[PDB]
């Protein structure tokens, strides 16, 4: 298991524009195109992202390229964020994947809300962190994914993903 396999399980793979769990136009392996209600706006973003006229459809290779870029961007975002970097640097390799997973899903605008979770993770209080992380819109709206990510933080193992 690695971050690519983990996120591929959590995000799936679809080659045509679809709506994500929040109703937003998305493609590939959880590549958000726009939060605009306009499908035309989403198609413009897709064509810009891929560099050709896609008419709402991409290849698997194109999906995997966007995914590589998106994982890289999630990691760089963590490294650039004064609140996230010290916590990330304190984690082992498996838990670092859980961190990247959350940033990939939610971005960074809600980082302050996770202040207490971050402190518990830095303190290596894994069970307490797991309890705190579940007290969230994130957990309530995507509970199965959140449970997998939280189990990964709690245990530092891939147990929640193995079967998958
Ligand atoms: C969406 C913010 C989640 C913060 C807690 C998990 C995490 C993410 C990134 C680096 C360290 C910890």
């Amino acid at each position: 298991m690695n971050i690519f396999e983990m996120l591929r399980i959590d995000e799936g793979l679809r080659l045509k524009i679809y709506k994500d769990t929040e109703g937003y136009y998305t493609i590939g392996i959880g590549h958000l195109l726009t939060k605009s209600p306009s499908l035309n706006a989403a198609k413009s973003e897709l064509d810009k992202a891929i560099g050709r006229n896609c008419n709402g459809v991409i290849t698997k290779d194109e999906a995997e390229k966007l995914f590589n870029q998106d994982v890289d961007a999630a990691v760089r975002g963590i490294l650039r964020n004064a609140k996230l970097k010290p916590v990330y640097d304190s984690l082992d390799a498996v838990r670092r994947c859980a961190a990247i997973n959350m940033v990939f899903q939610m971005g960074e605008t809600g980082v302050a809300g996770f202040t207490n979770s971050l402190r518990m993770l830095q303190q290596k209080r894994w069970d307490e962190a797991a309890v705190n992380l579940a007290k969230s819109r994130w957990y309530n709206q995507t509970p199965n994914r959140a449970k997998r990510v939280i189990t990964t933080f709690r245990t530092g193992t891939w147990d929640a993903y193995k079967n998958l």
